[PDB]
């Protein structure tokens, strides 16, 4: 994509804390949450959640015809409902305002005003600080790596010179073809409008990436999950090697499902939650440490601090069916796959050593607040597939029927989460 100039573009300050010392960065709106309009006037490219027809007769004129705007320093507030100070980010869930309704938001850490930053968490502690406690059931306030371009593909792509600065490039583990700008060009081609999403659609092409989740959570439920690809970096994909939902879901190039280690799943229910052990109520320090051996990723460990408190990961509770694992392995993730009848598509997709590589080239972080469209976010804290019993089908304390984002966004607006604290450092010991 262009850079529209009809708004400047602001990006919002954020402190952090990179091995001791204090960084003064920012964040960026994802460009899917951006207006895209006409280079001739204010007429939407993208109108509702379809393009417009005459703009966008084919992706190559769409491209040519349309740009994504800025968002300025009164947008963050009055149109996502996002605010910092200091270091603390809160993004808001429903901000209606007088001509059109927001719902969540993506945002990027930035290095400088053209470049996201990126993360290296080989042999590294990353920790943050994180409310959860306005998340009902439904709502997702996640804090995840990808392995999006650093500039946001302007080098690689001709045709976008938005690039970073306007939050260009987003890939994950989804291969998701919801992305209105894929390597540089408007993903108009065999576009079909959501039929629950009136903001959404599909297109021809999806945006693969590894992706390494530190943290998918509300008030009632957790995970973190690892999720690699078996191919280098952001990957544009159409057809059979997107391993869209379906038939195709594991014949594509990124593993959908990935590693996950989710507490509540893993058949300890009282870990996290209202009056958890970790307690959802208010806010908790999440630390994660990508350990290494021979320099390469074979463990990923979580520990928990709360009101001072120190609080190792809850192991996995399934007397005589599963060794009693506490963090992500290689030896985990084969025998809680056989355990929970998933295919392992972690590793077909390469497992621990693919992960290692792809962390070693460096992940742009992401924040974001969303509801779920497709499942509803069952698969996280209710029990998916809804009317399954056997062993992994149990998430977490919500109903089958929560997290329609109908349901949500009319009674629950007000959520908003708040993600603060940000840090990397080298491994420390917990007692
Ligand atoms: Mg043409
Ligand atoms: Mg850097
Ligand atoms: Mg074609």
């Amino acid at each position: 994509q262009q850079a529209g100039t009809e708004t400047e573009e602001y990006h919002l300050p954020l402190t952090w804390e990179r091995d001791g010392s204090s960084v003064s960065a920012s964040v960026v709106i994802d460009s899917n949450w951006r207006w895209t309009h006409s280079t001739e006037d204010t007429t939407n490219c993208y109108d509702g959640n379809e393009w417009d027809s005459t703009l966008c007769p084919d992706a190559d004129t769409c491209t040519e015809n349309c740009a994504i705007d800025g968002v300025d320093q009164g947008t963050w507030g009055d149109t996502y409902g996002i605010t910092a100070s200091g270091s603390k980010l809160t993004l808001s869930f429903v901000t209606e305002g007088e001509y059109s309704t927001d719902i969540g938001s993506r945002v990027f850490l930035m290095a400088d005003d053209d470049n996201y930053e990126i993360f290296n968490l080989l042999d590294k502690e990353f920790s943050f600080d994180v409310d959860a406690s306005n998340l009902p059931c439904g709502l997702n306030g996640a804090l995840y790596f990808v392995s999006m371009d650093e500039d946001g593909g302007t080098s690689k792509y001709s045709t976008n010179t938005a690039g970073a600065k306007y939050g260009t490039g987003y890939c994950d583990a989804q291969c998701p073809h919801d992305m209105k700008f894929i390597a540089g060009k408007a993903n108009s081609d065999g576009w079909t409008p959501s039929d629950n999403d009136q903001n959404a659609g599909t297109g021809e092409m999806g945006a693969c990436c590894h992706e390494m989740d530190i943290w998918e959570a509300n008030s009632q439920a957790q995970s973190y999950t690892a999720h690699v690809c078996s191919v280098d970096g952001y990957t544009p994909c159409t057809g059979t090697d997107c391993g869209d939902n379906g038939d195709d879901r594991y014949k594509g190039v990124c593993d959908k499902d990935g590693c996950d280690y989710a507490a509540y799943r893993l058949g300890q229910h009282d870990f996290y939650g209202e009056g958890g052990t970790v307690d959802s109520g208010s806010t908790l320090t999440v630390i994660t440490q990508f350990i290494t051996g021979g320099g390469g990723l074979n463990e990923i460990r979580r520990i928990y601090q709360q009101g001072g408190q120190t609080i190792q990961n809850a192991a996995v509770n399934f007397p005589g069916d599963v060794d009693p694992y506490d963090s992500i392995t290689e030896d985990f993730c084969v025998d809680i796959k056989r355990y929970f009848g998933d295919t392992n598509d972690f590793d077909a997709k390469g497992g621990m050593s693919g992960m290692s590589n792809a962390l070693k080239k460096g992940m742009v972080l992401v924040m974001s607040l969303w509801d779920d469209h497709y499942a509803n976010m069952l698969w996280l804290d209710a029990t998916y597939p809804v009317d399954s019993t056997e062993p992994g089908a149990l998430r977490g304390p919500c109903s089958t029927d929560s997290g329609d984002p109908a349901d949500v966004e009319a009674n629950f607006p007000g959520s908003t989460v708040t993600f603060s604290n940000i840090k990397i450092g080298p491994i420390q010991s917990y007692d």
